[PDB]
């Protein structure tokens, strides 16, 4: 499935922290949108994982849905 | 114990996430200098817990030392 998620970074260093954990995660491929602050991640992972995934940043998470 | 980290923030946001994945742990007093990037930490929580606790917010870390 492909979940989008909103993920409040600012610079491209919060993107790289998001691409990092996301990394670590692993089964993932992902895609992250710095301006408009949005990260859309194609997984058999749960919607509740990847969510747990992004929160553990520290950084401001919720989501925009599926497809 | 008071420990001192380099923690790559390169943004007000950065700071922020490290911030909260810290309030998270808890039991913890903290400064935190954009622009030196440091972390300084005093806590009865382990060196160990503290790495672990900043490195998940995917930012580069390492540790400088203990007074
Ligand atoms: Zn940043």
């Amino acid at each position: 499935p492909k979940h989008e998620f909103s993920v409040d970074m600012t610079c491209g260093g919060c993107a790289e922290a998001v691409s990092r954990v996301l990394n670590k995660l692993g089964g993932v491929k992902y895609d992250i949108d710095l301006p408009n602050k949005k990260v859309c991640i194609e997984s058999e992972h749960s919607m509740d994982t990847l969510l747990a995934t992004l929160k553990k940043t520290g950084k401001t998470v919720s989501y925009l849905g599926l497809e």
